[PDB]
């Protein structure tokens, strides 16, 4: 009932304007890429004109991929513009869509924004300080798992005549499974049910692997680190790089989480160095374990679940035995 | 939809016998068992009596830890009985249901199948050679992704009173999620219909992920295999063990699937030594590449995305140099 007065008023909104420029967040991910080309395809099922604001400055590499595919097709490409020209093309009369994001400074181009009258959001984060100002409708739903899934049931109560197309679902189906991770975080029924309906469009499960592929270097560096883990009874795994091997960061963390996959494991700690007078660890906990505390005790922190240090001016050895007596302490109380 | 009419029909059948006996295929896995318990509920659903026959020789380690969440968590324990009280308890007038498998020689007690005048047959592949004889009812669909996805359907027409439970709706989401490998196989739009019922009951997804976690030790044998990869430019990823190390052959198997999340790889293929004078060979793809044909020209075969062979008397090497001239040939234009 909710999504079919929020569909019907947001037809109105689109139509009322002269023409639609949809925005997402600074660097897009696939959630808002996906999220956009849905509010285009909500235009057009109702012969509207639409555009969708990206730069080349804007497009990283799994962006590119995504990209490659949609340059086979000039009409869902002849979409996509540019600041300027959807700055030049804007009047009083048109309506800037913003979807996967509430707070003017994340928006794309905050210049686009301040020129726009006429303002809708679309979210799925919780509200914080900072809001899009006077918006025509807002469309904002904390614990849905991506505005891919808000925009989806938006488009159920629309005229079918111009579906969503395969290529249009399929961006839209990987915006889903990078928010969720393939259906491990923030994904309710609702999430399922936009799944169906994406796939009864002909989303690809293929397509979406490949755009999503793991880069096979980093599989071998964050696989180095894994190899070496030692658990213990209680389920504290420690996993460390060579002393004089560099890995970067986001390999440690991405270890750190990988090793929550596997059995037996309640937390992990993963240790390697980050500059040549630098240590970082990455902790992570199933969410018994309290790893905070334990990053704490060494002069870091985070969240519970969630936590890391970088220890100035040791080995990584010495961060080791410096981490095994901050567990020992804490285990003790 | 044919799943309104058997939902009814099915109900019908198993209220005009006196009790309803539930089997599965030997050695079950989710699907089967999580299937079994959607058919028990189905039956409580309509205030009939159900069981599922489990014997403790049936129950592998991942059957394991789910019963164990049977234990400390349900009353679902008690739906659960062994051949012999099986059989102590049926009389001509007894339905037995049998999910997930449809040759009377794989399912889990034939002397219970034997003994039974009223059967039901609910399953998702191909029907083949053996068939359940003189069935009541026959409900075989074969693209459905799993059997617990079948019987999820049936129950959505069935009174909602004795509703699905959230431990019934995990297990039965952990068959779906086994037999999909997380949605990336055999997944339609109805497989995330019942996905989103399961959910709407309560499924964990947190506990489903506890059931089916990988050891340290297979992990790092599996990367072990990864390591040695080399992706040519048409996609074609060949790795290897070394000629003296005998990897397990699930391992193995694991290794060539796992390669296929990685940038560049079509196709993937993992040979390893599995005994003392026999060379494995797994082969897996993305689609593209036909890796039955390369099988079967080396004395294997399988299906276009899944396939194997093993080779008699060949070090690694030699298997990997008839690997490699198989793929000239198949590849050369
Ligand atoms: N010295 C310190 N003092 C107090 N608190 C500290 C701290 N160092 C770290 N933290 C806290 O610990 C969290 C984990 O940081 P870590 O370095 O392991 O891991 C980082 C980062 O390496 C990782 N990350 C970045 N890109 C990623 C990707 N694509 N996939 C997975 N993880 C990624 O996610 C985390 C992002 O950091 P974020 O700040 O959100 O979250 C940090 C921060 O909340
Ligand atoms: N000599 C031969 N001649 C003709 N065809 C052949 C053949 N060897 C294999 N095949 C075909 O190749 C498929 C792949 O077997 P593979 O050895 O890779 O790998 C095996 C097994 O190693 C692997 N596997 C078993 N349990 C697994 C698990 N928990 N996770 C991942 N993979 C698993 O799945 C496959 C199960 O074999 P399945 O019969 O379903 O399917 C086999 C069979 O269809
Ligand atoms: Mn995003
Ligand atoms: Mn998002
Ligand atoms: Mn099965
Ligand atoms: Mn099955």
């Amino acid at each position: 009932v909710r999504a079919r007065v929020i569909s019907h008023a947001l037809k109105d909104i689109l139509a009322e304007g002269d023409k639609v420029i949809i925005m997402g967040h600074k660097r897009p991910d696939l959630d808002a890429i996906g999220a956009a080309i849905g509010v285009s395809r909500f235009a057009m099922m109702n012969n509207l004109e639409a555009y969708i604001v990206l730069n080349e400055t804007d497009i990283d590499p799994t962006l590119r991929r995504v990209m490659n595919e949609i340059d086979k097709k000039p009409e869902l490409r002849e979409r996509f513009i540019t600041s300027d020209d959807a700055w030049d093309m804007m009047t009083s009369k048109t309506t800037v869509v913003i979807v996967d994001t509430h707070k003017p400074e994340l928006v794309l181009d905050e210049n686009v924004l301040n020129k726009a009258n006429r303002k809708v959001v679309i979210d799925h984060h919780r509200r914080g300080e900072s809001f899009i100002s006077n918006p025509l409708l807002i469309y904002m739903e904390p614990y849905a798992s991506s505005t891919a899934e808000l925009v989806t049931e938006l488009l159920e109560y629309q005229p079918t005549e111009q579906r969503l197309t395969r290529l249009e679902s399929t961006v839209m189906y990987a915006g889903i499974i990078v928010d969720t991770r393939n259906f491990t975080l923030r994904t309710g029924s609702r999430t399922f049910d936009a799944a169906s309906y994406l796939r009864a469009h002909g989303a690809d499960t293929i397509l979406t692997q490949h755009f999503l592929k793991d880069d096979v270097d980093t599989y071998i560096n964050r696989s180095e680190l894994i190899r070496t883990v030692k658990v213990e009874d209680n389920g504290i795994a420690i996993a460390h790089g060579s002393d004089d091997k560099i890995y970067h960061p986001v390999t440690v963390a991405q270890a750190a989480d990988e090793l929550l996959s596997l059995e037996g494991i309640e937390a992990s700690y993963v240790v390697a160095r980050r500059e040549d007078n630098l240590i970082g660890i990455s902790a992570r906990s199933l969410g018994s374990v309290n790893v905070q505390l334990t990053m704490e005790a060494l002069g870091g922190g985070g969240h519970l679940t969630n936590a890391a240090t970088q220890l100035k001016g040791v080995t990584v050895e010495e961060a080791i035995a410096q981490l095994q007596q901050a567990i020992t302490e804490q285990l003790s109380r």
